[PDB]
Formats: structure tokens, sequence, C-alpha cells
């Protein structure tokens, strides 16, 4: 699998939303979501990440910065579900979820019915409206590393258990 995102090396401050994004980021105007994060290997630097509809707006959005210089950086990133890429590595703040029932066709629904172990220092920002797979963002990978290899009953919705799926990081 793989999904169209861009990765950059900014720092937006805490105050900016989707509505103050295009204030300084004209070619990134087409997103519907944005999240502040650490850099994966330098916690002395914040960065941020974005979500776009498809390749069709992404390719052009990236093409924004192509005038030999910028105040910004762009890199590649492609999340996948498959353990079928050479060079793959586990994530550092990011996951999926599976196994929930079809009674779940909105984010707001599951937002407050995910179980404690996967509803502690985390958020949804990527669920299918019609298909049955979700992504996740976490903030405490300290314990995610332990959850990732847990071995007991803890998740339930409508009396039916679930699990979490793996996630891996691919740059180009």
């Amino acid at each position: 699998m793989k999904v169209p995102m861009l990765v950059l090396d900014p720092a937006l401050p805490a105050n900016i939303t989707l509505k103050d994004l295009p204030s300084l980021y004209p070619s990134f105007h087409s997103a519907s979501d944005i999240f502040n994060v650490a850099k994966p290997k330098n916690p002395s630097t914040n960065v941020s990440v974005v979500v776009f509809d498809s390749t069709k707006d992404v390719e052009d959005a990236h093409s924004g910065l192509l005038k030999g210089n910028s105040r910004q950086t762009v890199w590649r990133g492609y999340l996948t579900t498959d353990k079928e890429v050479p060079g793959l590595v586990l994530m550092q703040d990011l996951a999926f979820l599976s196994g929930f029932p079809p009674t779940f066709k909105e984010t707001n629904q599951l937002k407050t019915k995910l179980p404690e172990n996967l509803s502690s220092k985390v958020k949804l920002l990527q669920l299918y409206s019609e298909a049955s797979v979700a992504l996740l963002k976490l903030n405490n990978p300290k314990d995610f590393q332990e959850l990732n290899k847990q071995t007991k009953k803890n998740m339930t919705i409508d009396g039916k258990e679930l699990t979490i799926s793996p996630a891996y990081l691919l740059w180009d």
C-alpha cells in the first residue's frame, strides 16, 4: 500500500490552524488537516505534518517550492499497512486500528469509545467513511512500544474485542 502525504521541516507555533496555514503557505492551501510534532531524530526541533485529498493536489502543492531557494524544506513520506517493503522501519508516534464493527461511519462516534490503552494520549484524524480501517496519531511512544507487543484482553467495543495493526515509515 502507500498514501499521498508531503513531509516538510517547518516549525509552526502552537497558535496556527488550517485557517492561518495559507497565511504563509500558499501552495499548501488545499489540506484539510495539520498537526505539530517533534522531528523523529531531533527532539530539539518541532516540525508539523499535513493531510491532502490525493496525489492530484499534492504534486502541485510540492511543486510550490521549486525556485532554487525557499525558507522551507520538503521531503517524501509514504505510510503503508503492508510488511512487504524492503528497508521498512516501525513508526515513532503513529499507528492504525482495525476490527471495529460497521456501526462506525463517523469519527465522532469512535472518538470517545476507543479503549484506554489506545485512547490515552492519542487522537484520530483519519477514518474511512464507508470502508473499515483507521489511522492514528499518538504523543507518548514510550508506552506505544509496550502496547505494540502487549498480550492481554484490553480493547472492546459492543462487547467485541479488537486489535491494533502495525504501521511503518518509508521515505524516498
